[PDB]
C-alpha cells in the first residue's frame, strides 16, 4: 500500500473555511472550501489518497533575515515536512528558485481598500432645498406686511370709499397672484398704491429668478470626487496611512521594486511609525473598518472582490490592478507529482470546471451585488419619486378647499 | 592622504534641518536637508570623506567697517578654518574679491511677505452686479424714451376723441408693468401704439433672458481685495513698516543701491524706530504673523515660497522679484577643489539631480489647501446674508408709500 | 602701444543687427545691438581697444562628427583666430572643458513655438446666434399661418357677425402677444378658436424655453484649448512635426538626454524624415509660419518672447521652461582677460545696467503692445458692446411708429 499524501494549506476565506460541525466531524470533514474541492479533483485525477493539515504557523512564506531559513508554508515543503501545497500561493522568482510550480489557475492583481463615503438620500420635499429655511420664513412675513400696507393705503380717505376695490381679501389675493407671476384681474390706480405695487414686483423678480437659477445646479450635478485611486496621488498625502500584510508577497514586491513611485511608497512604509502592518487579512480589514476611514490596507483583487460582496458591504475598491500574478500548485524540487499535477490543472482549465468553482463560491453569495455599480450618465430624466411631494400637497389642498366650501354652505344656510 | 574634509554650513529650512534622532546619533546622522544631499552628491563625484560642522556665530556675514575683519562664514574660508562651504550663500562682488565661487546652482530674487486678508463677503447691492453700470443708464433712458413716445402717439386730436386712456401717468405705468413681466389692464388698440408695444416687448425679452442666465454665481463670488501689490506703495506710505534681515546681502543691496525708490526705502530703514531688523528669518516671519498685518518682511523667493507651503499658511507673497542673483558653492582661493567641484556642479545640473531634489524638498512636503482646492462643488442652498439687500429696499418703499399717502390726505383735508 | 582685441560674434536679433547705414559707415559702426553696448561697457572697464568681426561659418558650434575638430565659434576661440567671444553662447559642460566662461549675465530655458489659431469677433446681432437662420424664417411663416387660420375660424358664421372681435388686425395682435408670453386683452370663446389657441400656446412654450436655455451656454463659457503644452502631443502623436536648430545646444541637449519622454522625442527626431532641422532661427520661424500650424520649432525663451513682440504677432508660446541655463562671456584657456572681465560682469549686474539694456532692447521697442492675454475669470459681467444691437432696433422702431402716426393723421385730415 502507498503512503497517503500529506497536503498542507492555510485558513483563508473562501479558499479554506471551518465547517459548521467541526467539533464533531472527522478531521478531513472539518474543512470545506474552494481548495478542498480542487484538492479532491486533483486527487481523483491523479489517484492518491490524501490527508489534510493546516500550516503550523500561519504565514504564507518569506526569507528570513539572511539566515537563509524559510517561513512556514515554503519551509514545510523545503524541509520535507509536507509533500504538496494547495493554497493561494503566488508564483514569484525567489520561490521558483527552490520549489516547482505548476501553471497558474487564476489571474489577479494588487488593489486598494477604502471605506465608502455614505450615500445621500434626498427627502420627499427636496424642491424646497435650494433656499434656506430662513428665506422661506422671511418671504412669508414680507407677504403679510405688503398685503396689509396696501390695504391701509387703498381703503383710506380718497376724499368716496367705493372708489377702491382693495378690501383686505382682495389685497391678499392681488399680492399672491403677483408673487406667482400668474397674472392679474385688477390693478391699483393711485400713486401710493402704485409705488407699493412696483416695489413688490421688483422683489418678486429677483427672488424667483434666483430660485430657478439655483435649482439647475442641484438638479444638474450630484457627484463626489472621492479619494483619488492613483497611487502616486495617494503617496502625495499623509492623512491616510496604508500598510501591507506581514510576510506576504506584496511586502516583498514593494521592498524589491525600484520604480520611483513604488520606491517612494516603500520608503514611507519602512520609515513610518507606528507599525502599519498586520498579522492577518481579517485584522487588516477590521483595522480599516474601525479606523473611521483614516487607514487603508493593501490586499489582492481576488480577496478584495470577495470582501466587497459580503455584508455589511461598507468597503470600496478603487483603481485598477497594479500588476499581474498567478497562483499555482507547488511541489518540492524533483518530485513525481509535478507532471501529473500539470496535466490535471490543464485538463481542469480546459473543461472549464475552474469557472464553476469560482461561481459556486465568490458570486453566488454576492448579496449586495444588485446594480450597485450605477452609471456615470449625466442626462438621466427625472423620476416620479422625486416629484411626489407636490402631488401630495395638491391633493391635500383640493380636499381642504372642498371642506371649506361645505362648511360655508351649511353656515350660510343656517345663518 | 585622503583626510576628511571640513564643511561649514548653517541651520536653515529645508536646507539644513535637525533630525529627531540627533540626541542619539553622530552629527552626520544628526542633519538632513537639501544641502546634505548635495554635499553627498559632490563628495561622491569627487571621491572624498567629509565632516559637517555648524558655523559658530550663525551669520553669513560681511566685513566690519573700519576694522576689515570678516565674521563667521566668510571668515571660516578666508582664515582657513574650513575646507569648503555648502550653504545657501549668494554670489556678490565683495566676496568674489577673496573667495572662489562655482557656477550657480539656483536662481532667486527679493520678494515681499505680507499677512493675507481673509476673503471678503460680497456686498449688499450684489444683485445689480451681473450688468455693467452703462447698461443700467441706457435702460433708464430707454424707459423714459418709450414712455414719452407712446404718450405722444396717442392723443392726436383727430378731425371729440377721448378713447385713448394713455395719459402720461398711465403710459409710464404700462411701460413699467411690461418690463417687470407683469400683466396690465390696458393695451394700445391703434396701429402706431401696437408698433411701440411690440418693440418694447422684444427689447424686454432679451434684457431679462441675459440677466437671469447667471444670478446665483454672482451672489456667491466669495473673494476680492488685496492690500498692496505694486511693491512701490511701501515707498509712498508710513502706515506699514518693512524690514530686512540683519547682516544679510539684502541689507548691503539696499545700502549700495542708487535707484531712487530703493534709496528712499533705505533712508526710511536708516531712520525709522524701533529697529525693523531681525537676527534670524524665523524671528521675522513670527513678527509678521504677530503684527496683525502692520509689518512686512523682505526675504528671498525660495524662502517665501517654502514658507507659503507650510502650515498655518497665513502668510503670502505679492509682487515680482526686484533683481536676479545666484547661489554658488564657495571654496578658498587657490585650493585644488575648485575645478572638480565646479565640473561636478555642471554635471549635476545637466543630469537634472538638482531639479529632483528641488521637487522633493520644496513641493512634495506641501500641506495647505493651495496644493489642491479646485473642485468647487455646487454651493449648497443660498443663505439670507446674500439676499438681505432686497428686503431693505422693500421696507424702505413701504415706508415711503405711507409718507406720501399721509401728506396727500392732510393736504386734501384743508 | 596697446594691441587691439579681436572680438568675434554672430548676427542675431536683438543681440546683433545691421545698422541702417551699413553701406556708408565704418566697419565697427555698421553693427548696433545689445551685445555692442555690452562690449563697449566691458571694454570701458578693462580699457582695451577692440575691433569687431563676424564669425565666418555662422554656427554656435558643437563637437564635430568623429573628426574631433571644432566648428565655428568654439573653433575660432580654440585655434587662436579670436581673443574673446561676446554672444548668446550657452554655458555647457563640454564647452567649459576647453574654454573658460564667466558668470552668467542672463537666464533662459527651452520653450515651444506654435501658431495662434486666430480669434472670433462677435457680431452686432449676436443674440440671434443660439438658433439657426432656418428656424427664424419658419417661425415667421408659422406666425402668419396661425394668424390667418384664427381669423377664418372666428369671423365665419356663428349663425351675428358682431359676436367675435377677431377681425384680422386683432387676430394678428393676439397671436403676437401670445408669442412674447406678454398677455393680451381677449381670448377666444369658441371651441375651434380655443383649439387653435391651445396649440399656439404649446408651440410657444417649447420654442422660447429652448432659446433661453441655449443662450446660457453661448453666454457662459467661450474658450479654445489649443495644442497641449509640454510636448504632450508632440510625444503622443506624429501629427505635428517639431524641429530644432542645427549645430545648437538644444540639439546636443536632446541627443545627450536620457529622460524617458526626452529620449522618445530624440528617437523621433533622429529617425523622422524629411529633415526637420534648419540652418537659421529666422528660417525655423518662417517654416512654422508658412506651414499652416502643422510644424513646430524649438527655441529658447529670450528669442521666443522677442519674436512675440515682432509683427505680425501671430505666434504663441505654450508651457513653461524645460530647464535653466546661462549665457556667459568666454575667453580662451589661460587668457588674462578672464579675471577682469568676470569682475566687470559682476559690477555691471550689481549696478543693474543689464536690466536697463534688456528693457531698452526687448521691451521699449515692444510696440505690439496689444497684450491680448486678457483675464480668465468666468464671472465676467456683460458689456454694452454686446447689447447695442437691441438698442438700435428699439430706436428705429420708435422712429417708424412715429412716422406712421404722422402719415395716418395727414391722410385722416385729407380724407
Ligand atoms: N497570495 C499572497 C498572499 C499574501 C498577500 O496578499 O500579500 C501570497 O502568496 O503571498
Ligand atoms: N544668501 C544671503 C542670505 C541673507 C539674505 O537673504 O539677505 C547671504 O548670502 O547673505
Ligand atoms: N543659445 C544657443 C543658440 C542655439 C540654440 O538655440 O540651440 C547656444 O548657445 O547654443
Amino acid at each position: 500500500e502507498q503512503k497517503t499524501v500529506v497536503v498542507t494549506t492555510i485558513l483563508e476565506s473562501p479558499y479554506v473555511m471551518m465547517k459548521k460541525n467541526h467539533e464533531m466531524l472527522e478531521g478531513n470533514e472539518r474543512y470545506e472550501g474552494y481548495c478542498v474541492d480542487l484538492a479532491a479533483e486533483i486527487a481523483k485525477h491523479c489517484g492518491f489518497k490524501y490527508k489534510l493539515t493546516i500550516v503550523g504557523d500561519g504565514k504564507y512564506g518569506a526569507r528570513d533575515a539572511d539566515t537563509k531559513i524559510w517561513n512556514g508554508m515554503v519551509g514545510e515543503l523545503v524541509y520535507g515536512k509536507a509533500d504538496i501545497a494547495i493554497a493561494p500561493l503566488t508564483i514569484t522568482l525567489v520561490r521558483e528558485e527552490v520549489i516547482d510550480f505548476s501553471k497558474p489557475f487564476m489571474s489577479l492583481g494588487i488593489s486598494i481598500m477604502i471605506k465608502k463615503p455614505q450615500k445621500s438620500k434626498p427627502g420627499v420635499f427636496s424642491f424646497l432645498d435650494p433656499l434656506a429655511y430662513e428665506i422661506w420664513m422671511c418671504i412669508v412675513f414680507a407677504y403679510i406686511g405688503v398685503s396689509v400696507v396696501l390695504f391701509l393705503v387703498s381703503r383710506f380717505s380718497p376724499y368716496s370709499e367705493s372708489t377702491n376695490e382693495f378690501g383686505i381679501f382682495n389685497s391678499l389675493w392681488f399680492s399672491l397672484g403677483a408673487f406667482m407671476q400668474q397674472g392679474c384681474d385688477i390693478s391699483p390706480r393711485s400713486l401710493s398704491g402704485r409705488i407699493v405695487g412696483g416695489v413688490w414686483w421688483f422683489f418678486t423678480l429677483i427672488i424667483i429668478s434666483s430660485y430657478t437659477a439655483n435649482l439647475a445646479a442641484f438638479l444638474t450635478v450630484e457627484r463626489m470626487v472621492s479619494p483619488i485611486e492613483s497611487a502616486e496621488d495617494l503617496s502625495k498625502q499623509t492623512e491616510i496611512a496604508y500598510g501591507t500584510l506581514d510576510s506576504g508577497s506584496t511586502k516583498e514586491f514593494f521592498r524589491r521594486s525600484k520604480i520611483a513611485v513604488f520606491d517612494k511608497m516603500w520608503t514611507y512604509m519602512r520609515s513610518a511609525e507606528p507599525s502599519v502592518f498586520v498579522r492577518t487579512t481579517a485584522e487588516g480589514v477590521a483595522r480599516v473598518r474601525k479606523s473611521k476611514g483614516k487607514y487603508a490596507y493593501l490586499l489582492e483583487s481576488t480577496m478584495n472582490e470577495y470582501i466587497e460582496q459580503r455584508k455589511p458591504c461598507d468597503t470600496m475598491k478603487v483603481g485598477g490592478n497594479l500588476d499581474s500574478k498567478g497562483y499555482g500548485i507547488a511541489t518540492p524540487k524533483g518530485s513525481s507529482l509535478g507532471t501529473p499535477v500539470n496535466l490535471a490543472v490543464l485538463k481542469l482549465s480546459e473543461q472549464g470546471v475552474l469557472d464553476k468553482l469560482k461561481n459556486k463560491w465568490w458570486y453566488d453569495k454576492g448579496e449586495c451585488g444588485a446594480k450597485d455599480s450605477g452609471s456615470k450618465e449625466k442626462t438621466s430624466a427625472l423620476s416620479l419619486s422625486n416629484v411626489a411631494g407636490v402631488f401630495y400637497i395638491l391633493v391635500g389642498g383640493l380636499g381642504l378647499a372642498m371642506l371649506v366650501a361645505l362648511i360655508e354652505f351649511c353656515y350660510k344656510s343656517r345663518a
